[PDB]
């Protein structure tokens, strides 16, 4: 760790006062320098014989990773900030699901957490469900108090507290068989590969696809890096830095 | 596909009408026969001149495989109906998770659809959620409407409409910090590896463990194969049938 140390107090310092600030609400440090890592986190020593922990959003399993995931933690205060890269992250965090989660009202009044195949034409993205699913009551009755969330496999994920997630308000609306229709399914069925049960749902008359209108979205992925989403604005959500303590 | 056949005829021709009941609410077929398959599914042959096709829930790259692929599909059948063997599937399932999806109906009157880790001690289970999250608001609001989901990872699954999944009604409560709050969080760093931040989330006072009551309760884990849970008790959804296109 001593080459590390060298490293990061020569080309990192204001790196680390960033991730003072971001992390541990530490504002006017001084002395700043690189204490140590470990498979977990770095240390960051400062001030009166200070020092903040911060951890890794997964453990490093060989030391030789060390000083590229301390390079990355200290390089991700600004990235955080590299909008037009969250908005291309969130173009293709979508690109990589073919199904969603949903929540929905019931017309019986409790909410319903369910997951539904996704289907896409140009930018329009539509779901495909059955009235035999519980969902779909809802989504007939309270079209337009719908949530749909991306979330990625709990198996590709940093660690289970951080699965990246994009979720969006969202209006919803029937697709009547036709062209429309058939467009979606066959870029589903492309995309697939279409085996699995996909033609046999696709002549199921009790299956409907279902267009997706997003309104306000939140995006997600990673620690102090969350964004709120509308039309094609995007912002940070953590200006103000850690909220979390009570901060 | 000639010894295939035979095999079929020989050995599953009650499954087959059970397929064909079942798949395609055809009841009184006769000269029920093994037709063909393919990577994709099977084709059985009934009456003079009919048939019906079966998919598979995923293609069977291997020839080699062909002959099992549709002892499965026969034999599911009749596996269908075992609940002692679900009830085990369902404990396994939830155990094969650290986190789960949930619904909730936030106090403005729209639900959310968020995750949350999910922590357990024993058979009770529990969420760990701050306040600074949208489901909070729900989850303090509306802690009696609330659904929790065990949703298969997408790239585990047979194919993107048939992720298994479990769904239940979920009644939450607030767990002070304390023993009880100590044991579940304890237990999941152990089993986790508690690391990529799981520790300075036990820290921050915003998060709270909450700690969930299932009542009644959905599991799917195939076409066909859809269960209704309350407690102890499970049944078996489809008697009727397959209940697409209609058929009421
Ligand atoms: C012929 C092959 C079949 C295919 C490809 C198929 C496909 C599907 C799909 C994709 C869904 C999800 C719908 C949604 O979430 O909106 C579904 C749901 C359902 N299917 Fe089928 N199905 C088949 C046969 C059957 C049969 C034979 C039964 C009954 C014995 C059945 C009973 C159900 C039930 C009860 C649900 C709702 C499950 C839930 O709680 O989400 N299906 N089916
Ligand atoms: C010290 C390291 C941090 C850790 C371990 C951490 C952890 C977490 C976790 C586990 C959640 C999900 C809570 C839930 O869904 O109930 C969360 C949410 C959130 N965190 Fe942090 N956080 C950290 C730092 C920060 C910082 C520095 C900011 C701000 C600049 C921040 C802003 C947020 C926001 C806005 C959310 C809500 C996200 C959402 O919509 O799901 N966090 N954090």
């Amino acid at each position: 760790l001593n080459r590390i140390i060298e490293h990061m107090n020569a080309h990192h310092v204001e790196d680390m006062k960033g991730l003072l600030k971001k992390f541990g609400q530490v504002h006017h440090a001084e002395n700043v320098a690189f204490k140590s890592v470990d498979s977990q986190g770095i240390v960051i020593g400062y001030n009166n014989n200070q020092t903040l922990r911060i951890e890794f959003n997964h453990e490093v399993k060989d030391p030789k990773d060390y000083k590229n995931a301390t390079i990355e933690l200290c390089q991700s205060v600004e990235k955080t900030h590299d909008l037009k890269g969250v908005e291309e992250e969130v173009k293709a965090f979508k690109e990589g699901f073919d199904s969603v989660c949903l929540a929905t009202l019931h017309p019986n009044g409790h909410v319903v957490c369910s997951y539904a195949p996704l289907m896409s034409d140009g930018k329009q993205y539509y779901i495909y469900v059955s009235e035999v699913a519980e969902h779909f009551a809802g989504l007939k009755n309270n079209p337009h108090n719908v949530e749909v969330m991306f979330l990625e496999d709990e198996s590709k994920a940093k660690s289970a507290i951080l699965r990246k997630r994009l979720r969006y308000k969202t209006n919803t609306r029937f697709i009547e068989r036709g062209a429309e229709f058939d467009k979606a399914f066959d870029s589903f069925i492309e995309k697939t590969g279409g085996a699995g049960g996909i033609k046999t749902i696709r002549a199921m008359q009790d299956f409907h696809l279902i267009a997706l209108d997003f309104k306000e979205g939140r995006f997600v992925k990673g620690f102090g890096q969350a964004y709120d989403i509308l039309g094609d604005k995007i912002a940070y959500v953590g200006d103000k830095g850690n909220p979390h303590n009570f901060a």
